[PDB]
């Protein structure tokens, strides 16, 4: 079960089997091994190529919300990697899968957040969207993505549930990065107006060890090879 | 069933259940409407929205390749749309899911394809990329992607599991834009040396109408308002 690391936030105990799977299955890179300037990314990749770690996460999201009530009534998932998990989990429970996207990626009447300034150090805030009554007024929107680091962007997906005269069931994350402290920013931002939302992760990036490193040992070579380049690699 | 339309090319009969559910429920947007500049953006939240249809779509192409053999081995999904219909599919076919991103937003070793030259009138061609041995020799990989119009990013995806020393099942859409002529292309580009791969998709955008339009009639507003603004439509 969930248990409460702080208030409104809650992490899978590590003896269930899903923890477990998602401590074995999870692999992160370094800087020179990955697209994003941080010392450990978390390649959602080595989730998706593993069978069991997958259908593990939808049979148990499945079965919390089958017997949750009131039942969620959509599921919001963010671009892009929101959007492997929140659909087959949708699928099953039979409700809309919503799509957060950037304008420019986004079709119809849209609804657009608005990001705080960005606390130096640079990094701008990205401003999302979704369809204008893609979610409407008495909804219980579950909100999902693969991991919860500084909360931007959950905050948006507040801020668009919000704004849609909708609730938030919850905020959902695969992975979650405690020490970037996204949960207790936003539960005491704006005189604690998101003191209420729940935040639930399945495994916490400090179960993440050396052992899950994915990175190339003794590797000097580029990171990315042309397809002819790997092509000269063997007969064909 | 599955028509020829053209030589390796082919569209599910309209008669199919799985077909008339997406004509009834895809949505299509002008361009005051939508992010890009086409005369109909095929929506494909209009289809994820839609729990009747996501399930139809997730059913059919888990009983194909169920009763398929030799069985496919991976699923590779196109970022991001693709992503909203391979795992749900490879979570039933216990298989994995492999992503194909820029290299700016994937981890890991990565091989990139090699796009051919935009043929005039702009609309740059995209470098897309999958992670040196996600796919190993020997795997049969079903491609995904929710619109085939110019088969750019289908050419990618033929291109990564060609140098990746394994074979493609078939390139699978959801919606086909059989004017743009993108199997035809492929199927005779340098060479015909992609002849035998077979394109199969579930819906011809000739099938759909202004029926489907998702513009909002007599309207003149912006296309993006504020949560701000949105919010105060509403008592709150
Ligand atoms: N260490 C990390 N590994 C992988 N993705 C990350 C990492 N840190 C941030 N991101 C992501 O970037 C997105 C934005 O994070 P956030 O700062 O919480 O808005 C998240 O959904 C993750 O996909
Ligand atoms: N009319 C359209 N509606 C929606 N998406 C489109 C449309 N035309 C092109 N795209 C997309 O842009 C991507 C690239 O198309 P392609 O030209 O086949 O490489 C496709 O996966 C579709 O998502
Ligand atoms: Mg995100
Ligand atoms: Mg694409």
């Amino acid at each position: 079960p969930f248990k409460e690391v702080s208030p409104n936030s809650f992490l899978l105990d590590d003896s269930h089997a899903l923890s477990q799977l998602l401590k074995k299955s999870y692999r992160w890179y370094s800087p020179v091994f990955s697209p994003r300037n941080v010392p450990r990314f978390a390649d959602v990749s080595s989730i998706t190529e593993s069978p069991e770690t997958l259908k593990a996460i939808r049979d148990f999201l499945v079965q919390r919300y089958r017997a949750m009530s009131p039942a969620p009534t959509h599921i919001l998932g963010f671009d892009a990697r929101g959007f492997l998990f929140g659909p087959m989990i949708a699928v099953e429970l039979e409700i809309p899968f919503v799509l957060m996207r950037k304008a420019d990626k986004n079709a119809g009447l849209l609804i657009r957040s608005e990001p705080y300034e960005k606390e130096y150090k640079e990094a701008a805030p990205e401003v999302m969207t979704i369809r204008y009554g893609s979610i409407g007024k008495g909804s219980r929107v579950v909100l999902i993505d693969d991991v919860l680091a500084t909360g931007g962007t959950a905050l948006s997906g507040l801020q668009l549930v919000e704004a849609s005269d909708a609730v938030v069931v919850e905020m959902v994350s695969i992975l979650s990065i405690p020490f970037l402290k996204a949960a207790e920013k936003i539960h005491s931002t704006a005189n604690s107006r998101y003191k209420d939302i729940k935040f639930i992760s399945l495994l916490s990036d400090d179960a993440l060890t050396e052992e899950n490193c994915g990175d190339s040992k003794n590797y000097t070579g580029p990171r990315v090879l042309s397809c002819g380049d790997v092509l000269a690699e063997h007969p064909h």
